[PDB]
């Protein structure tokens, strides 16, 4: 609940890797299909997500993927914490609903995303995350 707080965790889609971000507080969601299931894939993430929000704390459901020296050194520099404490059904869901509107699965996942965050529930995830975010800093 706390502003500052994300999960990062791998799904598996088409014999592919989904990397996916989630700002637990709001629901909003980044995600990206990545080549390797690899701690330089997801430093590179973290670094990315850390200079577009501000990310304190993540968490995850595979804590060996926190290991690599890669990893630590993006933590590192960007001044972020891990910890020990669906998604990735609801995402998968989407996904397969605009499935055949695309050729790359990358394309369908960017789509899939759009529609969860931008999805009405009385505000949407995208809409949170900013008044959130917002009234944090005042
Ligand atoms: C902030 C920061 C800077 C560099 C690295 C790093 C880092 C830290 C490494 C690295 C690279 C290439 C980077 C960094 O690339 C990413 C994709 C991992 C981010 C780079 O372009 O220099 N490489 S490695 C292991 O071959 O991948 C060389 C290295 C050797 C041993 C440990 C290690 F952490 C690194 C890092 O993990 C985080």
């Amino acid at each position: 609940c706390s502003p500052g707080i994300w999960q990062l965790d791998c799904t598996h889609l088409e014999g592919k890797v989904i990397l996916v971000a989630v700002h637990v507080a709001s629901g909003y969601i980044e995600a990206e299909v990545i080549p390797a299931e690899t701690g330089q894939e997801t430093a590179y993430f973290l670094l990315k997500l850390a200079g577009r929000w501000p990310v304190k704390t993540v968490h995850t459901d595979n804590g060996s993927n926190f290991t690599s020296t890669t990893v630590k050194a993006a933590c590192w520099w960007a001044g972020i914490k891990q910890e020990f404490g669906s998604m990735n059904k609801e995402l998968k869901k989407i996904i397969g609903q605009v499935r055949d509107q695309a050729e790359h699965l990358k394309t369908a996942v960017q789509m899939a995303v759009f529609i969860h965050n931008k999805k009405r529930k009385g505000y949407s995830a995208g809409e949170r995350i900013v008044d959130i975010i917002a009234t944090d800093i005042q």
